[PDB]
């Protein structure tokens, strides 16, 4: 095994939970993984995959992204810093997809699901971009939840590492919408403890975090360092208490081993 394997094992070994590891070096391809085919509960991470599938469907439908929603006070979930000014009104799709991507904002996402016509059309659009792992399975705000050994709303470290790739750095998306997809995740405004307190402040980020119970722990990345090509970074992580603590620390520390080991 490698110096990296050994050093991520050793952080789990520590971390008092389950950590799975993707990193995907574009300037030769090579892959690094830990846990990299055990499945994760993704919790708010999942909702690159539903910004993404709308932006796909704008691809066809023009204007889709300026479209209003009505935010219902029906649809208020667990953490609505965006739709909560909003009830009674309207907020566009790309709104949504920014209030969901930037500030993790579930009710934005619940309306993300919805658009794409429930959990199972995000899974399609996983599908038709060849994630044959990912699956999302319920809505706001029950995707907190992350019970131990359960598949729904999971995916595997390494498919979510090649999803996030296809998407930011390949072709799953069309050129205005995969530059959309990256402005938004460079304008997370909740990674600030997770992957990028562990990696050089000079290196360019796009991230999305999530949290749940379970002190269930996420952090999905690109990475565009000065001297080399992007990186795409996945550190999943959960615990086996339901009520344990979030650990983005966890998370810095994987991504410090990676900055620094590869």
């Amino acid at each position: 095994t490698s110096a990296v394997q050994q050093k991520l094992a050793a952080l789990e070994k520590s971390s008092g939970g389950r950590l799975g590891v993707a990193l995907i070096d574009t300037a030769d391809n090579t892959q690094v993984l830990y846990r990299g085919d055990e499945r994760f509960p993704m919790c708010s991470t999942s909702k690159v995959m539903a910004a993404a599938a709308v932006l796909k469907q704008s691809e066809t439908q023009k204007q889709l992204l300026n479209q209003p929603v009505e935010i219902k006070p029906a649809d208020l979930v667990n953490y609505n810093p965006i739709a909560e000014k909003h009830v009674n009104g309207t907020m566009t799709l790309a709104e949504l997809s920014a209030a969901a991507l930037q500030y993790s904002d579930a009710t934005a996402m619940n309306k993300l699901i919805a658009q794409l016509g429930g959990p199972g059309g995000v899974t399609a659009f996983a599908r038709a971009i060849g994630d044959e792992t990912f699956r999302l399975d319920r809505t706001e705000p029950t995707l907190n939840t992350a019970i131990p050994g359960d598949p729904r709303d999971t995916t595997t470290p390494r498919a979510m590492a090649q999803t996030l790739r296809q998407l930011t750095l390949g072709h799953a998306l069309g050129e205005t919408q995969r530059a959309q997809l990256v402005t938004w995740l460079k304008g997370n405004t909740t990674g600030a403890a997770s992957i990028r307190a562990g990696l050089p402040t000079s290196w360019t980020v796009g991230d999305k975090t999530g949290s749940g119970d379970y002190g269930t722990t996420n952090d999905i990345a690109v990475i565009w360092p000065q001297g080399r090509a992007p990186l795409v970074l996945v550190t999943y992580f959960t615990q086996p208490q339901q009520n344990a603590e979030s650990r983005r620390d966890v998370l810095a520390s994987a991504a410090r081993i990676i900055a620094e080991g590869l």
